[PDB]
């Protein structure tokens, strides 16, 4: 239908937005602490304490299959990302200090998408 395509439309021009907020968060992380999945060979424990495992490289395999429906499933993702650290890692550490950075600047970010993502509609 014309109306399923219309639908494909707007979610293409959705992940097109999100692609770009995905490439600023992602440049507030410029140690790379989270751009790929903790490796459960060098912390074999990880899925003990951690239950749904995020990073930049799973969410941008979703962003591009088109898997976001809306930003607050994108939000929800980034959120898990930074949660994720705050309660693995001690206060005292590089990877917790990274991700309260990471959360601090990304908000920024993300309160314009939100404006953008309803201005468009």
């Amino acid at each position: 239908s014309m109306e399923q395509v219309a639908m494909e439309l707007r979610l293409t021009e959705l992940t097109r937005l999100l692609r770009s907020v995905l490439d600023q968060l992602q440049d507030k992380d410029p140690a790379r602490i989270f751009a790929q999945p903790v490796s459960l060979k060098e912390v074999p424990d990880y899925l003990d304490h951690i239950k749904h495992p995020m990073d930049f490289a799973t969410m941008r395999k979703r962003l591009e299959a088109q898997g976001y429906k809306n930003l607050h499933e994108f939000e929800e993702d980034f959120d898990l990302i930074i949660d994720n650290c705050m309660k693995y890692n001690a206060r005292d550490t590089v990877f917790y200090r990274a991700a309260v950075r990471l959360r601090d600047q990304g908000g920024v970010v993300l309160r314009q998408a939100r404006r953008e993502v309803d201005s468009i509609g």
